[PDB]
Formats: structure tokens, sequence, C-alpha cells
């Protein structure tokens, strides 16, 4: 019955328009969330630790930070030891100085040498807060309305970044940035959820990829804005903005219509299909369970495959991230080239999913990158004009596997009981996120270039398990437990 109703009214339209580009810019902001980390608090030119003593002769003396730099400076970056007036002499672990004259999160935070660590462990405790909250955030979407959820997660993201732009301390940053970190995850799954469902089964794949478009663009924009603006508190404010404009949109967007439509109410999905319409024209779902997500052999065997590809995505990027290096010689140039380049990967896929499929897109990529960095790991030594170029095609292969899977991980899970597996499983690629450093530390540990042939067989075995997937094209969206009827 919903199908013919989409029919009579629905496809694209001038409303629909509208809330396409209002969600598209919900997923731009968390573009800027999820990858703006990386720019926030770069490593200073110049730290050290300056003396009571030494600090009474600069300030009385008249120093320049930079030549009391160059006279100061022990050893022969930024050294971990200190001259003690008061000869070779012991470390310092207070009274730092920094001579770069741009804010960043490691001088205010003060996270050198062994507390240089942390400054990391801040990158693993949002993704550890995107994991739990693509877990909670599952449950708590599918238990109350779509649009009800994304809103209140986006004043919780715009809350946490305006108390997280002022945080005093580190221990209460570090915790305000978790708790931002599970809302922008809400707020992504939320958006892209309802995005994709308000459309109908025939340009479906156009609105997906144009939202990943739309991330990719966010990447892009990235550097503008952290150049322009210097102070930290600047650029957090600024990614954060958003989020209270788009709490504002509130009835311009309405809920989901199929959604809506399970029995529950049936007279609002009505109302609210006659309100687009403009002048144009069983059991109750309750809550998810873990138990009937794992439940029938088909459907835990998609969910299983769908968690390995996603934590094979996540491992082999982070790997072939330290060997793309710095492109350029500057971090700006390095990454407006690097979200440029990966336009033409997703026109690409839109074009290749239009004429066949995902399924052959998904696994073509996914082996193409295994190869890369496979070859990657094996070349010999020397090609240094040519090691820049290497290692990219993989990365523009695992961006490629992340669009199509998140696109197809989106299309398998029935909507009436969806648990949020597709946040489920992004939580399992942000676990796979976590524990990359560590694990890549300790294949590295007794051989070198060893990790990249690990994740070489890893992807490569990925892209032989996705071929599994049943990808069918043009059935719409499962419905309750239709999933299974498919194969
Ligand atoms: C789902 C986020 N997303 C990613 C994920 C990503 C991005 C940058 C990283 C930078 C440093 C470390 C990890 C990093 N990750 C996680 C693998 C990668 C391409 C994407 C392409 C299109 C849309 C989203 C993408």
């Amino acid at each position: 019955s919903f199908d013919e109703a989409l029919q009579r009214v629905g496809e694209f339209g001038r409303f629909q328009r509208r809330v396409f580009l209002l969600l598209c810019l919900t997923g731009v902001t968390f573009a800027f969330l999820f990858v703006g980390v990386v720019f926030l608090g770069t490593q200073p030119d110049h730290y050290w630790c300056r003396g009571p003593s030494a600090a009474a002769l600069a300030e009385r003396c008249g120093w320049s930070p930079e030549e009391e730099w160059n006279r100061t400076a022990p050893a022969s970056r930024g050294r971990c030891q200190r001259y003690l007036l008061e000869a070779p002499l012991v470390p310092c672990r207070g009274g730092w100085r920094y001579a770069q004259a741009h804010s960043t999160i490691v001088s205010e935070f003060d996270l050198v040498c062994v507390n240089a660590w942390m400054l990391d462990l801040t990158q693993a405790i949002l993704n550890l807060g995107f994991l739990t909250g693509a877990f909670t955030l599952g449950y708590a979407a599918d238990r109350y309305g779509r649009i009800v959820i994304y809103l209140l997660s986006c004043l919780g993201v715009g809350v946490t970044g305006v108390v997280v732009a002022f945080a005093p301390n580190f221990p209460v940053f570090v915790i305000f940035r978790f708790l931002q970190g599970v809302f922008g995850k809400g707020t992504w799954m939320t958006c892209y959820v309802i995005v994709t469902e308000i459309v109908g089964s025939k340009q479906r794949r156009i609105v997906g990829i144009v939202i990943q478009m739309f991330f990719t663009l966010g990447i892009i924009i990235l550097p503008g804005i952290a150049y322009f603006i210097p102070n930290w508190q600047g650029i957090q404010l600024a990614i954060t903005l958003p989020s209270f404009l788009f709490l504002l949109y509130y009835w311009v967007v309405p809920e989901s219509p199929r959604w809506l439509i399970t029995r529950k109410k049936g007279d609002k999905a009505l109302q609210i299909l006659r309100r687009i319409a403009k002048c144009n024209g069983d059991e109750e779902v309750s809550n998810p369970s873990f138990l009937d997500l794992v439940r029938t052999p088909q459907m835990r065997k998609c969910t299983l495959i769908l968690m390995f590809a996603w934590f094979t995505s996540a491992v082999v990027y982070q790997g072939l991230v330290m060997r793309l290096g710095i492109i350029g010689g500057n971090l700006y140039i390095d990454f407006f080239i690097s979200g440029v380049v990966e336009l033409p990967g997703a026109l690409l896929i839109l074009l290749t999913i239009e004429r066949l499929g995902r399924r052959l897109p998904f696994a073509a990529s996914n082996i193409v990158a295994g190869v890369a960095c496979l070859v990657t790991a094996f070349l010999p030594e020397g090609i240094a004009w040519l090691r820049t170029t290497v290692a990219t095609l993989g990365r523009l292969g695992i961006t490629m596997a992340f669009e199509i899977v998140y696109l197809v991980n989106s299309e398998l899970y029935p909507t009436t009981l969806r648990n949020f597996g597709v946040s489920l499983c992004s939580g399992l690629c942000d676990f796979g996120g976590i524990i990359a450093p560590f694990l890549l530390f300790r294949l590295a540990a007794v051989w070198l270039e060893l990790p990249l042939i690990i994740f070489g067989i890893l992807a490569s075995i990925c892209g032989g398990l996705v071929m599994l997937l049943p990808e069918t094209k043009g059935i719409a969206l499962p419905e309750t437990v239709d999933d299974v009827e498919k194969l």
C-alpha cells in the first residue's frame, strides 16, 4: 500500500529537495565534527621548561621567546630536558612555554613528552564515544521517533560543543568530548537514516551518495575555516555553531512517514502524507532485541559479514594513513588535495552503481585497496618520488568501500524493526579504529612492513566475503522480518 502512496506523492519534490539539502547540511556538520580533531592542537614548533630563576632572568632582560629557545635549548622538536642552574641536569615537568603563536590544545593541556600520549588518548576516547553512542542511540532512536531523537542529539551536540569550547581542565574536557562524540554519532545516524527513508527507491543511490558528497565537501571546507581563525576555541565554536541552527529546524523537517506507519498510529501518517501532497494531489515493534538481530541464519551471516567489512575498512585505512605521510610539504595543501581527490572516486561510485549495482563496485574497490597496500608493503627501496603515488589509490579504494558499504548497510536492514545495526556496525568500525594503533605497533615490532601485508590479506579476504551479500536492486526496503525472503 505504501508503494502506491509513493507513486501518488513522493519521488522528488520541492519540499523533498529542501529537506534533502537540510539533511546533507547535517551530514557535512558531522564531517567537520569527525575530522577536525586532527587539525585541533597540532604540535607546536618548540616547547620547553623554564625555571623560576630562568623566568625572572627572561622577564628582566626581555628575551624574545624564539631567542629564549635558541639560547636555552638543551641536548643537540621539543626537548624533554631543562637546565637547572640551582652541567648535565634532570627533566622538568612544569612551567612549560610554547613558541608557536597559534593556539593549540597541547599548549593549554600541556601534553608533552610522556604527557603527549593523552593527545592521542583524546582521539581514542572520542572514538570510544562514537562506539558507545552508536550502541546506545540505536536502541534510543528506535524506541522513540527518529526525528525526535535527531533533534535531542543536535541539542546535545550543541551544548557539549559549547562546554568543551570553555573546558577548564583536561579531565572535564575529555569526559565532555566523550559526551559530545556520543551525540554526534546519534545525529549522523538518525539524519542519514531519515534522509534515505524519505526518498523513494528510484534515486536512493543518488541521495545517499550525494550526502556522502557533502561529507567529503566538509572535509574539503575544513582547512579554510581552520586557517582563517587562529584561536582553538574559535575553531570549536565554528564547528559546533551549525548544530543550533539545525536544532532550529523543528517543524520544517517532518518525521519519516514509513517509520510512523507501523500500525502504531496510522492516522498521523495519513495526515503527514496529505501535508506533503500539497496541491500536487502486526504486533507493535516495541523495542529491538539483540537476539532478534542475530536470529535466523541469513540475518546472522549478513550482520557478521557487515561488521567484518567495517572493521577491515577501518583498520586498513588507519594503517595506510601513516604511510601516506605529508603530500606537498604543507598540512593545509595535503588535506585540501586529499579532500578534492576524494570526489572523483565518489562520482565514479555514483555512475557505477547506476549502471549495474553496488556489490561489484564494493568488491572491486576493496580488492584494489588491498593490492595497493600489499604492493606498498613489497615495494623495493627507492622510487621516493613515486612513494607518495602508491598507497594513495588504496586510500581512495578504502574511502569508496566506506561509502558503498554504508549505503548498502542502510539498504539491507529492515526499517520497521531496525535496531540500527547500521549504528552497531559503525560502532564495531569505531572499535577497530581504537585498537588499530596498538595492533599496528605490535605487528610492526616483529618485522617492518608486516602490518601492511596483514591488512592486505585482510582486505582481500573481505573483498572475497562481500560477494555473499544478496544486493537486490529495486526491491525498495524490507519491512519487518521480510528481510529473509529477498533470498
Ligand atoms: C566514516 C567517515 N569516513 C572515513 C573515516 C575516517 C576518516 C579520516 C580518518 C583520519 C584519520 C584516522 C581515521 C580516519 N577515519 C576512520 C578510518 C573515511 C572516508 C570517508 C569518506 C566518505 C565519507 C565518510 C568517510
